[PDB]
């Protein structure tokens, strides 16, 4: 994990050229940069060490990812904490988010082979969290921001501030109850992104009917119901096979059951996707 020189960063960002800006959030802004004299495109997040939270996450970020390596999971490239600052260097995912190509964006819809590769992507990604590390990792904020897409449109899980070792509409509501968390929360958000991939709508929308403001409440509802396929993406309909369609959507429903413990763990959802991508064919 190599360390850059602040002159480094800021050659690569052009001074933080608000034309380089890819997107902006807690931790603070993110600048498309590029270094090695050109050849390495790359994501540089720039956070405020006056924020405690942004310095544990900024120090999460590292001791994590500096041991971690996975197609699919983002890499950091490195960091730079000179003037005591906190710089992340990671590569840069040309597509950006899973979110913005499912909803509220005008971006073209994807289609139903490609959004099941992403999931199926993202759960290698979390298998490996989950399975591949010294300890089991927990990364406790899967959600479709925090997939992230590049420009072949490999799918990886990005965000590793809040993950320990050793967002609303995505939270395990066994943890309110229970207090312990677990790898089996990780699986319950990522039903929740499968919902949202099918759906092609946010997991938590306020403005709904009190039975459909929780996407993990609601799709497992109308799939006991047996309408599941009517509130499936406009663009989905009459493309998945009916077989294709079982598999994923029992898979989904498998992942946000009530209790952890009757939850799959990530190498069983990562196969019976792809199972129901074989079933697609
Ligand atoms: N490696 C990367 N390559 C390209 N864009 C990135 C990368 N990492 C983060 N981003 C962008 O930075 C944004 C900020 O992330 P975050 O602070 O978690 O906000 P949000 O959770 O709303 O995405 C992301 O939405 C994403 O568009
Ligand atoms: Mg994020």
């Amino acid at each position: 994990c190599r360390h850059f020189s602040f002159a480094e960063i800021k050659a690569a960002t052009k001074n933080f050229d608000e034309s380089r800006v890819l997107g902006v959030g807690g931790f603070g802004k993110v600048y498309r940069g590029e270094i090695d004299g050109g050849t390495t495109k790359v994501a540089i997040r720039r956070g405020n060490p006056m924020s405690e939270q942004g310095v544990h996450e900024f120090q999460t970020e590292i001791e994590m990812l500096s041991k971690l390596r996975h197609r699919h999971l983002v890499s950091l490239i490195g960091y730079c904490e000179e003037n005591c600052e906190m710089i992340l260097v990671y590569d840069y995912m040309a597509h950006g988010t899973m979110r913005e190509h499912l909803y509220k964006t005008q971006n073209p819809s994807l289609p139903w082979k490609q959004r099941l590769e992403i999931c199926i992507g993202a759960a290698r990604g979390l298998h490996y969290l989950h399975t591949g590390a010294k300890h089991t990792i927990i990364h406790r904020d899967v959600k479709t921001t925090n997939i992230l897409l590049d420009e072949k449109w490999v799918a990886k899980v990005s965000d590793f501030g809040l993950s320990k070792t050793g967002s609303f509409g995505y939270l395990d509501p066994e943890y309110f109850r229970r207090q312990q968390l677990t790898e089996k929360s990780d699986v319950y958000s990522f039903g929740v992104v499968l919902f949202e991939a099918l759906c092609a709508r946010p997991a938590l929308n306020p403005t709904l009917a009190k039975e459909q403001v929780s996407l993990a409440e609601w799709a497992p509802y109308c799939y006991k119901k047996g309408m599941l396929d009517q509130i499936v993406d406009p663009y989905l309909k009459g493309k998945i096979t009916p077989e294709c369609f079982k598999k994923f959507a029992e898979t989904a429903m498998k992942c946000v059951l009530d209790q952890g413990i009757e939850r799959p763990s990530m190498g069983d959802v990562l196969w019976n996707l792809e199972f129901a991508l074989q079933l697609q064919e």
